[PDB]
């Protein structure tokens, strides 16, 4: 099955990408996690991306479409995938359309703008695994420690408050047009569109999503 998770910053996309990944058995394709992984392995892409990432600027289209075509192309995206963080600009969305990749579901996670800087700045990451926690809203069972490996959680440099603010502008300009995009397509017959309330309990939203997919 193929699904795009679209949404505002911090709305909870990635926290759900996990669930959809097991339940419906498909690769989670996180451009965030992959650029961050390229960075912590000193791969060539990891030299381009880090300063941009860090800066709140979006990485280059020409580059991220390249990353993501390589990945869909691997034998596990064979029966579907869920894109988490691709597309982030109408450029990325048209390139996927031009390539002939039509997806089944587009799910929009909404959160009211007041929540966005709180969502991001209290967010701790168990770096190796990409396991995402919120200090206040979805905490580890042992503070500071990750629930599975016992290893300390960290904070991203782009989850630093004034970078969160630079991201929100870039978002509004860049990525906000894709809701319109995917709604015209769902109108054209091309996908299904649903919107989910990113403020409910991680629990409830999980349910809201089963009730959509199956
Ligand atoms: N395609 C692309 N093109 C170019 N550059 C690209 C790109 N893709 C990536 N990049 C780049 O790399 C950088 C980062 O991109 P990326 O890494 O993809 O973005 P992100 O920082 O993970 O932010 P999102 O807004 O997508 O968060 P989310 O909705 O998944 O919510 P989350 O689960 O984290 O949740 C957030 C927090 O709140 C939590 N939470 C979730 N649900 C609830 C709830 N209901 N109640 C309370 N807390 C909750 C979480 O536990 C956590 O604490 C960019 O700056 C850009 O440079």
């Amino acid at each position: 099955m193929r699904i795009i998770l679209l949404g505002a910053l911090v709305a909870g996309k990635g926290t759900q990408a996990q669930f959809i990944m097991e339940k419906y058995g498909i690769p989670q394709i996180s451009t965030g996690d992959m650029l961050r992984a390229a960075v912590k392995s000193g791969s060539e892409l990891g030299k381009q991306a880090k300063d941009i990432m860090d800066a709140g600027k979006l990485v280059t289209d020409e580059l991220v479409i390249a990353l993501v075509k390589e990945r869909i192309a691997q034998e596990d995206c064979r029966n579907g995938f869920l894109l988490d963080g691709f597309p982030r600009t109408i450029p990325q969305a048209d390139a996927m359309k031009e390539a002939g990749i039509n997806v089944d579901y587009v799910l929009e996670f909404d959160v009211p703008d007041e929540l966005i800087v709180d969502r991001i700045v209290g967010r701790r990451v168990h770096a190796p695994s990409g396991r995402v926690y919120h200090v206040k809203f979805n905490p580890p069972k042992v503070e500071g420690k990750d629930d599975v490996t016992g290893e300390e959680l960290t904070t991203r440099k782009d989850d630093q408050e004034e970078t969160v603010r630079k991201r929100l502008v870039e978002y509004h300009q860049m990525t906000a047009p894709l809701i319109g995009y995917y709604s015209k397509e769902a109108e054209a017959g091309n996908t299904k569109y649903a919107k989910v309330d990113g403020t409910k309990p991680v629990a409830e939203v999980r349910a809201d999503l089963e009730k959509i997919l199956g």
